[PDB]
């Protein structure tokens, strides 16, 4: 008799989820939004201090996007006129307020158009880059020192990424990183000069009488990649009227033989950088430790310290090389690494020696390292109680490593299963944030003894709310395959009646090192097609997916399209072998690697499944950037994986869809899996004569997220999956 | 009949129409080819002789697409190596065959990639179009002659069209015009440096990697359009040591004012020449003819034979300025022209004379003059029975026009209501083709005594096989709407019963000087609809449909998407109240302009639509082009007409479309009607809230003709509308 939650509720985004986004500013204060003003808690004690109040830049005169505020507490700059390019990418223009004073700064402004600005760690230097060139700034009012020169639009990249450095490597736009004391400006220089464009079409607003083309820097897979330099320059020694001298640091000469990627860069001390460096084959990489020579201003990377990691079951790290987090001294650090047995666990490895020593062990893997001190070591991994969609924090004794405090486990067993966290400076206090599978809960808490201190955000309001609608549940268990657990999760409509038969829903991901099977609290489509359309809504994690060792995870190693696909058809079969689904009313749906695996399910003639949607999917590897495909499938040449790069295309598979209901979106405007990955399906659907349903999004990209297109196609896949499933 | 017109029936060419392609080779001989071989008829004697045997060609080498014999039979011109460029243009390989030896012509060959050959009217000289410059041939194993030096890809079209003259103006890629003599070649020069280039992607077979970028010169309404400029050059009198020189012929001082095309290209005598021009505001054309000054070298155009050809409720001409048909003296000239009533009659015109005389008169038009000879003019009209959908051959004594014979109405009359006519060189002889309303009839006929002489093709043949099918008939009637007639017509399925109530599909096209009610017979998909399904396709000639003179075709003048529409809503309101049609069960479809109406009836929130489809619609008509635009629309400025521009775009309607069911289909490699065009509708769908269907088709130009998918848009709209209308 209660109220349903409806694809409106959804949409319209009825019941929000509360959050408590702060950012730590010392050892003890962090920095809070609350009605617009920005406060200054003190953790210890609870209190807060208005640091900037609500109503000042009421007479600005632009609305304001995002703050930043000096390490050293004197400056504020203003973000305004963000506008977006890719994931992380954007362009905005800068205001710089001084605290200590009323005033904006009216010399000498940050440039209109902005590419990437940061404070120093210390003090308020400010670094940018406008026109693809670096800039300093050692005073907010004063003129900024010229870093770069060589700077030019799609072809070299001072201090920012190009296209795949951003997707694929960084996850970031920036490629600064200041030393810990200011000292040093480190920087990345791409080079795509030789790089081949995808071009497309935007339309943009009606009165644009001719559609523009965008050409992008996108190498796809096999194709020249962009190249990279690494410099160093001293801020304190910039001269007005001498040229910047930038030192550079020349990659490993194992790396130089051949195409390379830089992967992490990580400084130690204030006068050490870490630096990993990745082989086109993602097999190989090495980390170079480097030191400042005071006698010659020079970079020196003893080969005596130089690291190595290579998997000779896949590619290294998870999506990447793992970051190392050094000790004070940064005389040795830990890291996260796979061992013997495939799983991903800590690694203590000093400097100057050649082994690394294991710090934990066991089924399970180590998802992150938070924070080190000189007592502890704190990382979240998925231990408790065998559960790989869980995540929890622990502590280590680093006098004695079998000494193993879990942090989060016992303080709500039930609501709380699912942490992250956010240290203070030197870890002397510790926000935790719970994010399932009850409401997310954010809790601070105070390291000297692990008491908590206070509650910050219980979403109470929403608890309230949501005990007047009919919400679903979540089922999280595993089914044995080959004598292998995999998890599975079932969104289950209210009042769920086991001798009754549902329709139900395979929701798929299952791209490499996913996890769909989690213990989180979500409110998306899957609620309401559950609560309003009485649909299961499953996911399964099968071979490839991740944080369960690398025997599943590497089993899709130069071979996507594969396991991953008839893994996800076995899940189906079994979710049909119990008693509460419908075998005749099986969907599948997904989104990118998603919409590439529904598509690939689709076609593999399994008579499983009824029908299925692919958003935005892959088609073929060789339409899919290099250091994404070529991570998991070598090069598409005759000796190495071309043969394979050919089998796993969803046009190979077209006969087959005469079998099923297809529905197949693509935004025109993707940078990131072209319009061409749709285009070629469709095509090919064509030429065999297979009747299938399709949708463009006039200047959509891979979110396909702008306000209107996001209710329009989720409008579109419920009544499609409302129809497939004979739903009024 | 038991068997059924199926879908399957219309898609895979079950029942071909015969056809009779003759080409005529002199006053008494044709051309035929029955099979593969080429036989010559005599049209005196019926006898005939094997010209070119089928076998001649075996061991080539080439799969010939085509051949081209000369005047003097002496060569064949043998084209293979098609590629299609536009509408009408495309570049291929030729050879040429000597007949008289046996032999293949090894020494300067024609190049591959030629963009247009053509032999002289008379003997056997060649004039080519090759990388845009036009070459000639004296002898077919002999050096060319190079014409033009100027040619450059997209910027200067030597003796071939751009892209606007080709589909809008001439309706061919040719713009060489050869003298009657074979002494002159005329050709026209295009200049499209300014002209502003449309940009889509291609994306060809799976293996490309990155998508092409197809750029064309196209203006679309308002923008910088080609200019064009006239130059003939003397055949005879080429030189091997010196370059041609070409003379110029420039525009009339009334044209050179702003903008203006070349409109029209007709020789009069050896040394006499006839050009059309018209302004760029399409309502003032002038007529200028040329004479070879024998001793000089030039050509002058006196401005006492200059002909001005104007419009006060429209634009000039049907969809450009007639063609005029000269005498032998070439002294005068008949023409088709608008007369003070408003309707399209022959014009008789002295060269050096004010005004013309009328020789055609009434309520009906002339389609075209088809020839002349000393005491007759043979022309097509819809003369007969007070009907517009008809086309009747005519014969007007020259020193009487008052005796005025009708050749073909009377030969077939119940068969027979829709011919086409094919004189000989002199007329001697003519070949009449009819089109329905029965099956089409090719009978062969003698100017003299206007003797039926033999029959062609009856379509015997496909006659029985349609005695075993449930054919649909067709009804073609009228409504009277204000005090005026506008046709309809309305195909109707087997065993029609005037008591039940059918559902009804509106076909619509309705551009300017349009006719969709006619007499024509036809096996399409219309035809499967009616069969098969029991819909009704009704069709309506309403508000700017042609051929009824200028009271109808101009009453849409600087108004499109205004009255063509308003008329197709009232139309179906009349249909509706016809008590065989099921009220709740109309729907409207349409291709090109077609789309263009149904869109803007699906959006004119009348109520008396369920469903429509649209392919290919234009959306705005800034996106179309100028040629085709401004004809109707005036320009694209606040002080012409821009704001009826910006009335008439089918995205203001968006709102209205929560109403119906919408099927929006577009081919992405559409050169003509931009995807842009349905791109901005769906995106105006999306920004209101609107649920359609889409379905876009890839690398697929304006005729979406290849037969996949041809055969699948036909597929994919059949389920569309059988699902609007509840059918199984
Ligand atoms: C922890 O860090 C990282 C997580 C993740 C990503 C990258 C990451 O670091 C580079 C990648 C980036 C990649 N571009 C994404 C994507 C988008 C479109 C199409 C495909 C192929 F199907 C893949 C998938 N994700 C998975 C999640
Ligand atoms: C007897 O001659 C001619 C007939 C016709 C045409 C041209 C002709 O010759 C110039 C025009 C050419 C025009 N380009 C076509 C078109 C294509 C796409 C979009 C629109 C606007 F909606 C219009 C329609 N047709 C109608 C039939
Ligand atoms: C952020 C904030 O409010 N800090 C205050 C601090 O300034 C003050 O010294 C103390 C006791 O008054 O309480 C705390
Ligand atoms: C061969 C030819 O006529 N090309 C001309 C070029 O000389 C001129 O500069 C341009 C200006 O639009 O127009 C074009
Ligand atoms: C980038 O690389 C190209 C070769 O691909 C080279 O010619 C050019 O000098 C490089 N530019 C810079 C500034 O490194
Ligand atoms: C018709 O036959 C006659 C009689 O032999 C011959 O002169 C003539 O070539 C023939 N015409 C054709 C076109 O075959």
């Amino acid at each position: 008799s209660r109220k349903t939650y409806t694809l409106t509720d959804y949409l319209k985004n009825t019941y929000r989820l509360k959050l408590y986004s702060l950012r730590w500013i010392s050892d003890h204060e962090y920095l809070y939004k609350q009605e617009n003003n920005i406060l200054v808690f003190n953790a210890e004690y609870g209190n807060s201090s208005v640091f900037l109040e609500n109503s000042t830049f009421d007479e600005f005169g632009h609305s304001i996007n995002d703050y930043s505020i000096s390490p050293d507490g004197q400056f504020i700059l203003l973000e305004y006129n963000y506008v977006k390019q890719w994931r992380h990418s954007y362009t905005a223009s800068y205001d710089i307020y001084d605290l200590n004073k009323r005033q904006l700064i009216t010399e000498e402004r940050i440039p209109n158009n902005t590419q990437w600005v940061t404070w120093s760690p210390v003090g308020h230097k400010l670094a940018y880059v406008w026109n693809n060139d670096i800039y300093v700034k050692i005073e907010p009012n004063l003129p900024s020192y010229r870093i770069t020169w060589t700077g030019k639009e799609d072809i070299i990249y001072n201090g920012i990424t190009d296209w795949v450095y951003e997707e694929e490597v960084f996850s970031a736009y920036s490629a600064l990183w200041w030393s810990p004391n200011g000292t040093f400006l480190a920087y990345a220089q791409f080079n795509d000069t030789e790089v081949p464009l995808i071009e497309y079409s935007f339309y943009s607003d009606e009165s644009l009488q001719y559609p523009k083309t965008v050409r992008v820097p996108y190498p796809k897979a096999g194709a020249v990649n962009p190249t990279v330099k690494f410099f160093v320059v001293n801020t304190d020694s910039l001269s007005s009227v001498t040229n910047a001298t930038s030192i550079q640091i020349t990659a490993p000469a194992s790396m130089l033989i051949g195409d390379h990627y830089l992967c992490d860069v990580t400084w130690a001390t204030q006068e050490r950088i870490s630096l990993q460096w990745l082989r086109r084959i993602q097999n190989y990489s090495v980390m170079d430790i480097c030191d400042y020579d005071e006698s010659s201003g020079r970079w020196n990377c003893l080969v005596a310290r130089q690291h190595i990691e290579m998997s000779t079951t896949g590619w290294v790290g998870r999506f990447r090389p793992s970051e190392p987090h050094f000790t004070l001294d940064g005389n040795s650090f830990y890291k996260i690494i796979s061992n013997e047995e495939g799983y991903r666990h800590i690694c203590y490895f000093q400097i100057d020696k050649k082994d690394c020593t294991f710090i934990t062990k066991g089924t399970w893997e180590v998802i992150g390292i938070e924070a080190l001190t000189s007592d502890y070591l704190y990382y979240i991994s998925n231990e408790y109680k065998g559960m790989p969609g869980g995540r929890n924090l622990y502590k280590i004794q680093l006098s004695d490593y079998t000494k193993v405090t879990c942090l989060s486990c016992e303080l709500n067993p039930e609501r709380c299963q699912y942490y992250s966290v956010s240290f203070s400076k030197e870890a002397k206090y510790y926000q935790l944030r719970c994010s399932g599978p009850g409401l997310p809960l954010y809790t601070l808490h105070s390291s000297v003894n692990d008491k908590g201190l206070r509650v910050l955000e219980d979403n109470s309001a929403l608890d309230k709310m949501l005990q007047n609608v009919q919400m679903p549940s979540k089922k999280l268990d595993f089914i044995i395959l080959n004598e292998t657990k995999f998890w599975y999760q079932m969104i289950l409509p209210p009042h769920f009646d086991k001798s009754k038969k549902y329709p139900l829903l395979l929701d798929v991901y299952a791209g490499p090192c996913s996890q769909k099977a989690d213990t989180v609290f979500r409110l998306n489509w899957a609620t309401y097609l559950a609560s309003t359309e009485n649909i299961i809504v499953a996911s399964f994690d099968g071979r490839g997916s991740g944080y369960q060792g690398d025997k599943i995870m590497h089993a899709i190693n130069r071979r996507l399209g594969t396991f991953e696909v008839e893994d996800q058809i076995e899940a189906a079969r079994q979710f049909s072998k119990m008693g509460f689904v419908d075998n005749k009313r099986i969907a599948i749906w997904g989104w990118s690697y998603g919409g590439y695996v529904t598509s690939m399910v689709l076609g593999s003639g399994s008579g499983v499944f009824k029908c299925g949607i692919a958003v935005a999917p892959v088609s073929r590897w060789e339409y899919y950037d290099s250091v994404y495909t070529e991570r998991y499938m070598g090069l598409p040449t005759p000796e190495d994986n071309l043969d394979h790069y050919r089998n796993s295309t969803v046009m190979s598979r077209a006969e087959n869809f005469k079998q099923v209901e297809y529905l197949l979106i693509h935004g025109t405007a993707d940078d990131n899996v072209h319009f061409q990955q749709s285009a070629q399906i469709s095509k090919a659907l064509v030429d065999v004569g297979v009747d299938f349903q399709a949708m463009w999004y006039t200047d959509e990209d891979h979110g396909i997220a702008s306000s209107t297109a996001h209710q329009h196609i989720y409008t579109h896949m419920s009544h499609f999956i409302k129809q497939c499933f004979s739903l009024p």
